[PDB]
């Protein structure tokens, strides 16, 4: 039992963020090496957040318009670009707690880490995942513009997701570290819907597995299933295809529960035309999809 | 939006992690200034762990017998004791990453938050609850022993949990970082059982001014009652009586909505009495218990 969402130990990470500031519009940065990457969006005034031209508004700012703090040590700007929707800011001292890392682009369905951060400052650490409609469904309030997601594989910090705003809906919506939004996003302060979403059918089939590691076994049946018909229901219920690369993933699951992937697929599918009758699965009442099966197994071996 | 269980930024925390073994018996060990604190278990061999003799085991042990590892590099160690269920390890290098710090002992129903490791090495971080019980419904698998759980308030680590055991039901039992156990438990590879364990009301009290905060009240009534009557029916229902320390945790949450503690009282004895009639709370059927006063507050303001 006890299985939950579990992020990354966050310290790497927490040695990189500082405050960014121009005029009063204030957000955080990630400091690695010389270079501090913060969203755009920090270049406004309340009047230009509504609609910003960022090549107009940066034209207009040099250097000496973007106070960096550390803590309570201001770094001095000697550069600054724009890279799409982030700005880097040159600084003249090179962070010793920077890790080993890389800049990534995760696809749907992909789970990582975010550090959510106030001026600088972090404050909690949670996993999320990207949804199929490229939001997030975070845990952000104002001040958190700035905050990243990552994971770690050894000492190697794979940066894949900087926060950026809240939709009226209350899903959060960001880019990645080259500053291209994950969605049809805009980086304006107007009113913004997403595509509708859809359920990350691989990771519900991993969270099933999961839970019968954990001796929750109630939803399994001996019905048989094709993946063309399984496919075929699974875009019934607005679930995510299921394809070959997903089944050869869930291989390890599959071999360690003596569950056929295909069978955990007619479980799947009987849960989806009968519904779970007031019943729980690890101690939830709707389908998990925010667990890939490489969070499964990281947590379970 | 919603509501989410999150961590602290592990960072601190990381930073005192080491790895302890005695001969082949190895664990996980926390650093705090000159002192390595862990379990006492490490003593035992495979032999001595179903019904060990501490003070036996110890008297045969020297310095020289304690290999405390950071990463891979040894701290000499120029001491030793035990204290209840732990071992402090006395060693000749203050921990430059050491952060301010407190040991406390939590109440059931208080969250923190776990630094899961193995063999000295952080792998995943993670909001718990203390249940009524005084178990946890964590997540760790073998060489998690010595993992720690903690609060951070401003820069202070309020250090709270060391985990020893899996308990037969797959939840956790360990001690304060001064070895008192939580709970009647004993540090002896024997099975152990955990008591009948109830719901923590004051969390789920807290958790129901989330959902006002939210505007999802519904459950409000026109009714009220006093403390000893709600504990009584409360009984009744396996929820846990409030104690006067939980109305005033309460305080800041009633504030906020100007809703009486006792008139949220009379809401939720009403909701035990007569269920939820199909109705949900916060987009659930069950009434969550594992987020404190505090935790809420935190997660909305
Ligand atoms: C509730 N919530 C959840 N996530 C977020 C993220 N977020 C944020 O933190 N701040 C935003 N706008 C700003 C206002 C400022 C006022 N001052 C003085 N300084 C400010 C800095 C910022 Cl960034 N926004 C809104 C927002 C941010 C953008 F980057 C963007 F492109 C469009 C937007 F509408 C915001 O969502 N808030
Ligand atoms: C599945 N799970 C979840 N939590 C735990 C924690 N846990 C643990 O990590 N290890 C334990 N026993 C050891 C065996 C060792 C073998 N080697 C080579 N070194 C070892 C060191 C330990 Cl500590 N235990 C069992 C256990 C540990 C105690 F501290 C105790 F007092 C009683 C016990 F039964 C364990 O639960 N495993």
């Amino acid at each position: 039992s006890g299985f939950r969402k579990m992020a990354f130990p966050s310290g790497k990470v927490e040695g990189c963020m500082v405050q960014v500031t121009c005029g009063t519009t204030t957000l955080n940065g990630l400091w690695l090496d010389d270079v501090v990457y913060c969203p755009r969006h920090v270049i406004c005034t309340s009047e230009d957040m509504l609609n910003p031209n960022y090549e107009d508004l940066l034209i207009r700012k040099s250097n000496h318009n973007f106070l960096v703090q550390a803590g309570n040590v201001q770094l001095r700007v000697i550069g600054h670009s724009m890279q799409n929707c982030v700005l880097k800011l040159k600084v003249d001292t090179a962070n010793p707690k920077t890790p080993k890392y890389k800049f990534v682009r995760i696809q749907p369905g992909q789970t990582f880490s975010v550090l959510a951060c106030y001026n600088g400052s972090p404050s909690g650490v949670y996993q999320c995942a990207m949804r199929p409609n490229f939001t997030i469904k975070g845990s952000f309030l104002n001040g958190s513009c700035g905050s990243v997601g990552f994971n770690i594989d050894y000492d190697c910090v794979s940066f894949c997701y900087m926060h950026h705003m809240e939709l009226p809906t209350g899903v959060h919506a960001g880019t990645d570290l080259e500053g291209n939004f994950y969605g049809p996003f805009v980086d304006r302060q107007t009113a913004q819907a997403a595509g509708t979403d859809t359920t990350i059918t691989v990771n519900v089939l991993a969270w099933l597995y999961a839970a019968v590691i954990n001796g929750d076994r109630w939803f399994l049946n001996r019905f048989t299933t094709t993946l063309n018909d399984f496919n075929l229901v699974a875009m019934k219920y607005n679930y995510e295809p299921l394809t070959q690369d997903h089944v050869d993933i869930l291989g390890p699951l599959s071999a360690q529960t003596g569950i056929a992937v295909l069978d955990m697929c007619a479980s799947l599918k009987e849960l989806l035309q009968n519904g779970m009758n007031g019943r729980t699965i690890l101690g939830s009442a709707l389908l998990e999809d925010e667990f890939t099966p490489f969070d499964v197994v990281r947590q379970c071996s």
